[PDB]
């Protein structure tokens, strides 16, 4: 990669949620192996974010690689209309077996946002088919479900800037963010808001959608599992669908295979993505129950009306079959337990820093929330110089490393965090 | 693959737009090479639809393979937030260069639908930054743009069954479907609808969005390029953005590199996907102008508010690069030219079949439109028994084969189509 390649990138290539007139610096990666990213100039970085961009088994994993390569020898892609293949069946068998019993019908898709769109369509088609006038979604504030329009309509209105689309996006019901912590105690006062809303709109709610236990992009919030239990029972009593969005929390991230395990409840609809392919390439899945899947197909449309071009992509399905196989061993449970301990123990000191507002850890996720917003360019440069790759945002410095990370690499990550929040050098902007 | 796998699929695996309570057989494939699909049982089928599912250089193409495997050895994926890489830069270079000049800013994404969502978002944020109250889209009937909510909002309301969501989807403006054919003459009566709508809502319209020349999933319609000429001008006069959705037409499919080339116009926003990666795996791109990209970045938000987890995926960008490099040889122009001729020539006779209403052809797209709907299960089986894979829908039997297809393979495809519409056996 030349400097001219870099100039081209800056002037012509958009990047996630970042300015094209006032763009901050980017770092050129030429390859990756194990737990490290390798930049163009040869520097190696221990990646602390890997799992959040789905790389729970690190990079250049031999099994993942062999699987992808082999499937390429057989067939990278083939359409899924009127056709089926070994990789999609192996994957759906795994998805069905590993998730709660009632989740037995799978709709494969390309991305997480689409997976949420699908869930949202399912709920609406479901009630259309049963002749009920239900088009509203009840969610929590601080939730995040993707960037496409329907997904956006259940994202927190303040965090996602709904004033930008005011009059374009449908208006859903937003109950207050869960206050009870995962670490702590349950306070029944938390329920009043959700409850008030349920009463006023019980007859028009199509589904309760939430990220279980961890609210990711909307604040790395970690709340009490009793919440899920209450929501399931309320949905049970009122006859409402519950969508659980586990695109971020699935496949071991919170210490359990699925965050809903923390409460021993099953949603009617489950969204999955990210770690699903072990972070090799995009793929997603929306699981639902026989009752929903069948009901939808018995209505006016004769089917569930959705179906992406690359649906069921064999290359991506193989990658995921290999990713789930690594999890089959069960080694991750302990890998994460140990990562969980090391994060609590090694992030604790941040509770002593002037710039810190709170610290919280759950599974492979460690968050250090700061009092003031970070300076993106300056803090990013700092981390790179420590030989680590950590990507903050807003008032959040968080880690979610590969489950395979050696204690020596995780220690380097935590020290870099602890060092970044000691004074105000890297804060504000 | 065993029969229990097949039983599992039926019972647990949803497929595109199809019932879970009354699914139709699905055929199990174990591999593919050149232009053939290889069923579990050993039967080989010539694929006639490969290019519509993005596979314009066929299957198991050596150049695409090597590139993908090489990239895998470097890295399959790495996040794009604060990071860049060669596959992403080579791709965006090629995309900027091969599209009209004003299109020089690339938002890479995962899938076509999302690419359309990106465009629509781009348009709304643009006007928002300018302080104008413009939230409606003007499109055309029989248009199809994806299955996500926003994309659905600009799809033909009849074709996509909007009543299901009546009250949830925003109500946009639908000009009538274009009547003038790509084969035929221009008729100016075609404009009145559009003009009446523009006159009444010019002040609230954020953008015009359409599929150029060919309207795919909404009817495989082939209309006159003057339409694009006219729309580009009105939008220019009124200050309105034009979005061109070339997810299905891009990369040589209509005989030009991009169907816009047929009318000699450039849109403000361009959506690409499907053949972008030579049909190996999913990827998408949305290009726009500097005026649009910058204006968005200077508004309230300070940037364009979007960013998928797998944005910029190196593996898919590698594939795409290897696919565009094949197109660089120019060989596709002659390949598609010939396929266009062979298709016109060999489907012509279907015009005389009683089950047929219209035969139209453009580039590597050949369509036989029938008078009644096809018998899905029965026709699919017929095709498979002829050793070909043809996937019809509604009243449409179409082919869109890989550009590398041999005249003999193509002829087997055209022979099957003409045979299929020869009586009502396979209809209703
Ligand atoms: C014109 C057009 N736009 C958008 C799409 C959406 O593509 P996908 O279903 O991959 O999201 C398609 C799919 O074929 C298409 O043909
Ligand atoms: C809970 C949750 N849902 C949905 C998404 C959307 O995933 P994608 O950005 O791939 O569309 C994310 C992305 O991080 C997420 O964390
Ligand atoms: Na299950
Ligand atoms: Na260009």
């Amino acid at each position: 990669m030349t400097t001219d390649d870099l100039a081209f990138d800056q002037r012509h290539i958009l990047h996630p949620y970042t300015s094209m007139t006032s763009p901050l610096p980017v770092y050129p990666v030429v390859s990756a192996e194990g737990c490290e990213l390798i930049l163009s100039d040869g520097r190696r970085l221990v990646d602390g974010m890997s799992s959040w961009w789905a790389a729970i088994h690190g990079y250049n994993h031999p099994q993942l690689n062999a699987a992808m390569k082999s499937q390429i020898d057989a067939m990278s892609h083939v359409m899924f209309g009127g056709i089926t293949h070994a990789p999609a069946i192996e994957l759906c068998r795994k998805l069905v077996a590993m998730t709660p019993q009632p989740l037995e019908c799978v709709f494969l898709a390309d991305s997480g946002s689409v997976a949420v769109e699908v869930a949202m369509k399912m709920a609406l088609q479901y009630w259309q088919a049963k002749g009920e006038a239900r088009q509203r979604f009840l969610t929590f504030r601080n939730g995040y479900h993707g960037d496409t329009f329907g997904a956006m309509s259940v994202c927190d209105p303040d965090n996602s800037m709904h004033s930008l689309w005011k009059g374009y996006l449908p208006e859903n019901l937003f109950a207050p963010a869960p206050q009870s912590r995962m670490d702590g105690e349950w306070d029944e006062r938390d329920m009043v808001g959700f409850a008030r809303l349920m009463a006023a709109h019980r007859h028009e709610i199509a589904a309760v959608i939430i990220e279980p236990i961890v609210q990711g992009a909307g604040g790395m919030r970690m709340y009490h599992p009793e919440w899920l239990k209450r929501i399931r029972k309320i949905c049970d009593r009122e006859g409402i669908l519950l969508i659980a969005d586990e695109i971020a929390t699935g496949f071991g991230a919170t210490g359990k295979l699925f965050a809903c395990e923390h409460a021993e409840i099953a949603p009617d609809i489950l969204c999955l993505g990210k770690a699903l392919t072990g972070g090799t390439m995009t793929l997603s899945a929306t699981l639902t129950t026989r009752e929903v899947a069948e009901t939808i197909s018995n209505g006016e449309a004769g089917c569930f009306m959705h179906g992406p071009t690359f649906m069921g992509n064999p290359l991506a399905c193989a990658a995921a079959n290999a990713s789930l196989a690594i999890l089959e061993s069960g080694d991750w449970q302990q890998q994460v337990a140990d990562i969980e301990v090391q994060l609590r123990e090694q992030l604790a000191p941040a509770r002593d820093a002037e710039m810190v507002a709170d610290v919280r850890v759950l599974g492979a996720i460690g968050v250090v929330e700061t009092t003031h917003p970070v300076n993106m360019a300056a803090l990013q440069k700092f981390f790179v110089e420590q030989g680590v790759w950590i990507r903050p945002f807003g008032k959040l410095i968080y880690l979610m490393p590969p489950y395979i990370i050696l204690p020596q690499q995780l220690q380097r990550l935590t020290a870099a965090v602890n060092r970044a929040v000691q004074d105000e050098t890297f804060f504000c902007q």
